[PDB]
């Protein structure tokens, strides 16, 4: 019942942080966690991807295709 | 003896193309393929990542941690 993810920002300022999420959580919750950790100011600025696919806010973490080999989410942040 | 990869550019102009590489090929060869496919003009402009880690030119494709779940390379292109 845990979805453990690494959240890695790939453009400066970079970061790599980890957290255990609930399967029932949404991608919005990952964004909110990034705001909580002072890695972003606004949800609208944050784009998350896995394997180069954009992960939209309403997607559930239980729908992420994560495996031991890759449970890393790529983080991009751009102004509105 | 084949390393099959998807190469996905995530900022506009986006693309997603596939190719079978040799294990002995380098990351430089992936970049050269992108130039060959008219997706970039210069090697120095191309950044490749997997799971949010930058893949430097001298890395061999046999050192990539690819699996059925993810054999997608994230492509970024930025001027010099």
């Amino acid at each position: 019942a845990a979805v453990h993810l690494t959240l890695k920002k790939i453009q400066a300022p970079k970061f790599s942080i980890e957290h255990d999420f609930s399967p029932s959580d949404t991608i919005l919750q990952i964004k909110q966690h990034l705001i909580s950790e002072e890695k972003a100011s606004h949800i609208s600025e944050i784009k998350l991807l896995l394997k180069g696919k954009v992960l939209h806010d309403n997607l559930f973490l239980s729908d992420l295709k994560v495996t031991p080999a890759n449970s890393t989410i790529t983080v991009m942040i751009k102004p509105n």
